């Protein structure tokens, strides 16, 4: 047997499958769409992971990946996050957070990830029971072994951006939808 509700669970109440594509979408419908990548800055081409403005947007399916190759993610379990069909100019699609004068934000890149730079995300169930909706925690380093301080939000540049972000309020609070 298994514990109860000891897994990450999709809008239709069912098990996340390791390795399945989803899309991340916020719980709040005004909030904006899926997950999507945009150039910002001084990139060559899109390499900043953001929200679409767009509600109606699913956006990208996103790879939700744990450590070691179980059926589904265990609660608690650290993950990676990528995407299915990444942007063609980034070398890998797995997410990775970059300091930045604006504070430590989800970003592509443009060459191969050592895992210790994507095995860095964990949801966390929100408080108000059910609906399956999730916070997105970014995991730093102790100095060996992980600590899951830090919760992911949004920053819109002025650009209309709404990147994905380390921020101190409105974390997200996403549910998964098989894609």
């Amino acid at each position: 047997g298994s514990h109860m509700d000891d897994d990450l669970v999709d809008a239709e109440g069912n098990l996340v499958e390791n390795g399945g594509t989803y899309y991340l979408l916020p719980h709040i419908w005004a909030h904006g769409g899926g997950i999507e990548t945009a150039k910002t800055g001084n990139e060559p081409c899109p390499l900043t992971v953001v929200r679409s403005p767009n509600e109606v947007s699913k956006g990208e399916p996103i790879r939700i990946s744990s450590q070691f190759r179980s059926l589904f993610i265990p609660r608690g379990s650290l993950v990676a996050l990528g995407f299915a069909n990444p942007p063609s100019c980034a070398a890998s699609p797995w997410w990775t957070v970059v300091d930045s004068p604006q504070g430590p934000a989800v970003k592509l890149s443009q060459q191969k990830l050592p895992e210790k730079d994507i095995l860095v995300f964990k949801f966390e169930k929100v408080s108000h029971s059910n609906i399956h909706v999730y916070k997105l925690l970014y995991c730093q380093h102790d100095e060996e072994d992980v600590k899951c301080d830090q919760y992911i939000g949004i920053h819109r540049d002025r650009n209309g951006n709404r990147r994905l972000v380390v921020t101190e309020e409105n974390p997200l609070e996403l549910v998964l939808l098989k894609a």
